[PDB]
């Protein structure tokens, strides 16, 4: 497995080094979205929390298409906030509820070392 812990301040750095296959070996659930929501990368654990197989919502929209209860202020909101800022760094406590059942997580959303690309770690909690 990755050692690589949720939450580490230098975590953008260690994940710029990993392919597909390899983000999958983390502990944690791992998004990339670009700077409009789409997805790039999805590992196998943020499939386990949702249930969407990895290689199928790769592409889709996140908040338009694959997860319309976090397009709120207090999700989607934050996300464009940093977007045009180049700047995002926040950490919350969210549920997770369409058309699954309703699981709390942690999310922490954080700036890639990449040019336009963000990340979507989650756990649960
Ligand atoms: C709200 O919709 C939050 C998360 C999420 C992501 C994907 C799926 O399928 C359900 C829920």
């Amino acid at each position: 497995m990755e050692h690589v812990a949720f939450g580490s301040e230098d975590i953008e750095n260690t994940l710029a080094k990993m392919d597909d296959g390899q983000l999958d070996g983390l502990a944690f659930g791992a998004i990339q979205l670009d700077g409009d929501g789409n997805i790039l990368q999805y590992n196998a654990a943020e499939g386990d929390i949702t249930g969407r197989d990895p290689k199928q919502v790769i592409g889709k929209n996140f908040f338009k298409d694959v997860a319309p209860c976090t397009d709120s202020p207090e999700f989607y909101g934050k996300f464009k906030e940093g977007v045009a800022s180049g700047n995002l760094n926040t950490m919350f406590e969210y549920t997770f509820d369409y058309q699954m059942t309703p699981t709390k997580v942690k999310v922490h959303m954080k700036k890639a070392l990449s040019g336009d690309s963000y990340w979507v770690f989650v756990k649960r909690v």
